[PDB]
């Protein structure tokens, strides 16, 4: 005859900071808005926190803890044989499903990260498998353009403008300078998109992700425990 | 008897990271959000499980085996005749189903990245068959322009801009080099867009894409399953 | 006193996917996400299958075929006399509602088909009038140029840079090449806009769908028909 | 005494692709969705049965015609003499109602399309008006720039680069080529904009429009017409 | 006791094509979508009737004219002495209420276009204004171009090339030149933009629009007057 | 006594035309809707009328007057001694409730004009601060191009390139031109933004606005007050 | 037993124009739609007169004022001892609210004001460092192009077209103007960006914004205060 | 004995100007919209007010303290012993939980600015790794153009129009250049995007909030506790 009550809710935006930055530094547009990530946290608690109570009823002796909503605050209480009491157990309780909850969530992201890691690597890798095959498309516009520089016989550059060369614009450059980057084609850097030093960008906000106890939280106090006074 | 339960949700975004990302690959945008992948996952198993309940009681000697809704996660639950019993059959009956759906979930995957594949192999083909047809019109532009050039009797290049022309300035290039343009144009190479690179680029994944037991999971567990302390009723 | 009972849902993405595809192919941003695709599918067998169980109450000796949600899967139940049974019979009829969907839906697929081929075909017929067109106005600039450059006295090319001609720059051309580019009118060949190629593009995706057994699919089982052990 | 039943719902995709097709190539991204055109299609046959329905009441000797939801599908039904009769009627009916809505929206698509032609030839005249306006703004600058070139004493083309003149540099043309274009102004074609050849095609494809039976559907069976072997009652 | 009765619906897209056609000349991107259009047309006949349905009653001796939903169709009625009738009757009602709302949409329509047109005038009008301006503003960037060129002693043209010249650059082009395009200032046509273009377009289409009866319709029969044979 | 009744509904698009121009004048995209406007329209004479229902009924000997949806539309009554003075009175009261709501709906207009006007003027000058910042900054950038100039010795123009020079590329204007354009920095006209010209653009249609008996209306007839045959009950 | 009744609503949009205009120039995007604007003063107004109310019943002789909506028109009404009576006192409190609820809005606003004017101070204070950051990237760039310049003998420009100058390529402005630009790098503009000048125009319209008593207003008479003719 | 009321309300948007700024300035587009700020503030503090009415009650001699809403708007409520003490105590309670959730609401604001500037610091870093690999490229397609300058014996520059060049047009600077500038690769800056300074942009004004006891506001008053005239029942 003695309940001890608290009201707990959603964590909040600073404390859950580092987590919604790393949901966006591996999902990008798709990681989800703030407030979806808190309402999905608290939830998760609640959850974890239910099933600890019917865990709690499977006893020799059962313990009585209750989750339901303080109308959207949830509340939660322990029934205990002395004041502090049913406190204490009640602090000891939420303190473990908050574990049982974090642990799970910091295990999940950084099994989620090691996945977009190497699911990177392998996007930098195919995307050079293109860049190497434009590259290679180059070379071969070059030789083209070879020929019909030595039958118009024009050996010397015959542009005095920068800009883009086309396969039908490469022969101006003339037969010397064509012939010497056929000659060097294979130390001819690949040419990359924007696309490609993205992926590598992220991969590297990826790497550096550091996932700690300050990572997430799972839920916020808006009353710690209470030692009861007037026993039920 | 002996009643065993267990608290089970959908599979976390980690689990199915993989599944997830494979989608992708192969969809786009037309992907569907992971939010609700989770809940197609989940929902799969629960319904793959309330047809096991099914046939466990279409049984010579029925067992009763239970989904319903925690409070959405979902308890479920199994009676045994001893208490380690409910809890072991409860235990095998998810590997079970568990089991049935990652099998089901693995071969459409697999299936639909051989059929990805295979129309993206065709996108390509059908899209050099257009850029044969560009490349085609551009060695008429070149000939025609080799007339313009000859009658006006522009036999060296007569410009000093790079900057791809066309059919109205090709005969300043002059005479020779399109007469060479249109000698080799067997050998000429096409023109690809970006977009005939997207295709490529998409083969790659798809190709790469390697189903194992860890791309796909169907739910996680809120409680396994108990034994209870206490026999029933 | 048998009754034989099987559970059904929507078929897979994965056995979908040709059709899917197909329907890509020909109605491009048009075509139906692949959730409602597969939902209209299922509920397309559905309809099939309660028109059978009415099909088979009018009967000299009526048989029993039901369907309703399972709460959303379906389920289908056959009343027999013997065990196996109640389902061999269920089993000959989801086949047969099977077959009497796809062999319908592969026909308006194929209907479907040879129609954008034939409105593709078209598209580029008319497509091409106005590209004739363009191209006739651009031979009237040539010959309007030409008198701008017969009387300014330009009969050699005055542009040392390549780009586009205008209307009131092609004289820099000089009266030379504009002869000749009226002289040969009628082989200057057209020139085609990027969405006349898309055209041909979509032409060359459709002529090229194959429709075949595998392509679609209806249903997927969650439990095939069962072999019932207590008799009513 | 007899009544026969059929099920009966939208046409397919298929089965529309031209009426589809018609409503875009006359009304672009505001055409209908097609599964809003299915259900428009049923939705048509539907009513006209009820009106069906109707006049075959208000009969001498009244005959009962009935449609509702099937369980969104269609039940409908017919109560007839004899087995045979009842079917054969209803089937009838049917074909009957089919026909009178086919030849409604027939009728009511040539008419969509004679008009948009008309709409897409006046939009070509009232643009040719605009085209013609620009023109005649162009010849004002080139005959200003003449001005320009002959006080300055410009006679012969100043400019090695092609890209349009504007105001203010087309005086660089010399006073030669300006005085031929302004001499010759009266055949000078005019430039017609993108929008100004999307009409023309969409023009084209409104003329190309063929209308048959076969370009409308209104229903799709899921099952014809049964004799039923049980009278009624 | 002798009702006749009819069901009516929303007229179709082609029998309201020049309206919504002429609803678009008028608002462009504004103009209503079809659907919504019919929706508002048979809508509009429906009120009309109730009430001329309502004048009806305050007779003498009153008529009995109804409507209400077929269930999205419309049903009227009317209640005869003799069989043709109540039809007749009903009929020349009909007729009406068409009548009555057709006069009035088109009056209004008409009202519509000659607003629009006199908006549209003084869109031109006051845009011109503005255009005026900026030639205003090019002059006096000549004039002081041509500071610049006296000052440098740049008195014929320097630059090669077409383009643009802009307040820095218009000096490339000579004091002789300037000084023409200042001494020519008055007969300097004005640069109109794309946007007035379009607004003389829309002046354009709006004076061409012809109201006529076959412009709006506001029904359509799915079932005409009946002939009643069981006098009530 | 005697009840006269009226049917009474939104004002046609036609007949507020210049009430929506000159919302769209005056909001450009953030006007509302048309029907929208209808709408409040007819609502704000409804709310009126019943405000007037009050008025009549706080009265020394009270009259009834009513507003109700008529089956969305409003049948509207008046209960008269007569039959001609119902029908008379409710015309005289609906054409004094119009009458009322109008006055109200042109004042807060042309309020609503003269207050844009305001911002629009004051737009046009906080603009010109900045215009006048970037000719500033230009003849900064041109001071320093003439330090580059005289360093480097370049006193006539080094380009034949006309286009936009930059703090870089200036001194390639020489140094004498240079001089000149910071010696008459004073007469340099400032350079106006498109957005500019779009707030002038708005103010000269604002102040074009001319706000008269017609811009607005509130209500249109189903069916004008009735002259009833018969007494009441 | 005397009961004065008045209507009132929104207030109209002309009489709130300054108010909208001055939450656009603090807000942009952001304001909020006029019609929301509208239903938030009226509500506000609503509020306080409630709140009157029960401050009207707290009293050694309580008051009865009341406030509900007259169906979305709000009604209100004072009881009195005398004919007018309930009035005066009825008009004499609306005004008061009026106050309180305007005097309130105006501080508000004037403090909303004085926030942006100083955030937006700061907004241009560091995009000048960032500005500032450009320009110190841009000599440095200088400093690297002027080795290039002298090490191929480059002293005079090579470069016979505007344009913009890369670092691959500002050389060929040669070393006697890459020194200059060097030796006046103090004296370099800094050059800023459209958002530069747009939080400049901001901060000037800001600054502009005059709030006055006929800036806000709250509610509109339907119907002012009544004189009641029948006493309760 | 005696009840206090007072009517509270969500704070204005000039009281959370600061506020509101500083959410913008870490959260660009994902920012709360103010509307949402102001509910969500209340509710925060109507939250741990219903959590004080607890604690109030968990006490040796309880007190009685409702928070409710008004008719949104809250009514809030005291039971005295006295009139002024009513009064006194529940203005304490709500300061006291102005108060708590004020403490609150700043301390998770620098936490998040503190965590803001630190993944902008890094994003520096990342990106300028990137900006490094461009520039190490670049220098390498520069190696490359000089061995084309060489075998072309290109010396000096062959171009006389800026405009960057490229890989394959590089060779035209000429070989001292290029020579020249792989030389100096070492002191050769990198290129930043605007993406690398709409960072620093962010970064720096993140350093430049500063948060004070007038940054954040959680209500405001429609009206503050009243002393009752008349005691309670």
């Amino acid at each position: 005859k003695w309940t001890s009550t608290a009201i707990i809710t959603q964590p909040d935006v600073g404390q859950i900071a580092g987590y919604n930055n790393a949901m966006n530094v591996i999902y990008g547009q798709a990681a989800p808005k703030v407030s979806d990530l808190q309402e999905t946290l608290i939830g998760r608690f609640s959850s974890a926190f239910s099933a600890l109570a019917e865990t709690l009823d499977n006893q020799e002796e059962p313990e009585k803890l209750t989750i339901e909503p303080s109308v959207l605050p949830l509340t939660v209480s322990y029934v205990g044989q002395t004041a502090e009491g049913a406190q204490m157990k009640l602090a000891q309780y939420i303190q473990q499903v908050d574990d049982k909850v974090n642990q799970e969530l910091e295990k999940d992201l950084k099994d989620n990260i090691a996945l977009g890691r190497k699911n990177l690597q392998d996007s930098l890798r195919t995307q050079e498998v293109v860049a190497q095959e434009q590259k290679d498309l180059r070379i071969r516009q070059i030789q083209e353009a070879l020929q019909y520089a030595n039958q118009a016989q024009v050996t010397k550059p015959q542009v005095q403008q920068t800009e883009d060369v086309t396969q039908d614009t490469l022969f101006l450059l003339g037969s010397e300078a064509l012939e010497s980057m056929i000659k060097h084609e294979a130390t001819r850097p690949l040419v990359f998109s924007p696309n490609y030093y993205q992926t590598k960008q992220t991969l590297l906000d990826i790497k550096n992700l550091k996932v700690t106890a300050d990572t997430v939280h799972v839920y916020r106090y808006v009353m710690k425990p209470t030692l009861p006074v007037r026993r039920d």
